[PDB]
This record gives C-alpha cells, structure tokens and sequence, in this order.
C-alpha cells in the first residue's frame, strides 16, 4: 500500500513525540516517492537534522530546508526543483501533508502539515499524504510558531524514516 515514515521532533532539546504520515504514492507517485527517499536518508541527503523553520498557528507547520536551513533552499531527489504532479488531492482538513513551493512547478524537498482546512491551497500546492498519527505532536509543534511564522523554540527533525 502507500508507504508510512516518521518524523521524531524535539522542541529546544526536549522530545515532542512522533509523527507517522502515509504518502499517497497512489495518487501521485512521484512526489511520494520523494519524500520517502528524503526520510530514509538513502540518496546521502534528506530531512534528518532539519527544522520546522515556519509555523503558523490555525495554519500550518513548514520544514524541509536541509540545504540553507533558513526556507529558501531544499532539494528533491530528481534535482533541485521538480514539476506539480497533479491537484487531485485536496486541503481538506487538519494533517494534510502538502508541498511547499515558490510557484508553479517548483517543488524541491520543502513541505508543510496542515492545522486546518487551507482550501485556498487547492490547485496551488501539492498535497500527497496525511498524519496517520501523532496529530497531538503536530498540535504542540504549532504552539511553538506566531503569526509571522517565525518559532519560538528551534523545532528540529532528530530523527526520520520509513517504518512500511
Ligand atoms: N523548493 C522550494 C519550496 C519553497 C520555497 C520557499 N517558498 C515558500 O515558502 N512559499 C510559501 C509556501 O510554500 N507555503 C505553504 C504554506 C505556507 C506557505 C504559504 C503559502 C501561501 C501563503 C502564505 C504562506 C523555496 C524553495
């Protein structure tokens, strides 16, 4: 079925938990499948290490910048940037994994978990999977963000990977 990972997350040194996605590789395989191979590590680069560097509460918690650490930069496993593979998914609701770009067809390694539904996203951002669990984990990564996204704590992805 489509894969499962992991993303363990500290808060400022101290453990948050676990979020455990599924990624949609039926739906979009492509981008799934990047995703994937950034959680395992396995190309020699990938999100162990990163940092949730834009969280905005009622909206969403962004990371994935593992080459500037600071949002603009990022990789895929294709190259730098990669096309939109399709909108057939939607923003539907809290736990929705989603692309992070910097306009159309631009997708590199960035990506964001949505808080609530972010309808105004459909068409504009790819979505391509969903937290299976660890919700409360994603809850108290957004009580660490304000308005302009910028975190009070460093929120960083210790540890990831691919559990099926
Ligand atoms: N490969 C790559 C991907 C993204 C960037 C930076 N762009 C960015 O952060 N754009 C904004 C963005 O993608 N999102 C996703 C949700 C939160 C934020 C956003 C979107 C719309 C309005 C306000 C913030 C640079 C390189």
């Amino acid at each position: 079925g489509n894969p499962l990972v992991y993303l363990d997350v500290d808060a400022n040194g101290k453990p948050l938990g676990r979020v455990v996605l599924e990624l949609k590789a039926d739906v979009v395989p492509k981008t799934a499948e990047n995703f994937r191979a950034l959680c395992t590590g396995e190309k020699g680069f990938g999100y162990k290490g990163s940092t949730f560097h834009r969280v905005i509460p009622s909206f969403m918690c962004q990371a994935g910048d593992f080459t500037n650490h600071n949002g603009t930069g990022g990789k895929s496993i294709y190259g730098s940037r990669f096309p939109d593979e399709n909108f057939t998914l939607k923003h539907v609701g809290p736990g929705v994994l989603s692309m992070a770009n910097a306009g159309p067809n631009t997708n590199g390694s960035q990506f964001f978990i949505c808080t609530i539904k972010t309808d105004w996203l459909d068409g504009q951002h790819v979505v391509f999977g969903h937290v299976i669990e660890g919700m409360d984990v994603v809850k108290k990564i957004e009580s660490f963000g304000s308005k302009s996204g910028r975190t009070s704590k460093k929120i960083v992805i210790t540890d990831c990977g691919q559990l099926s």
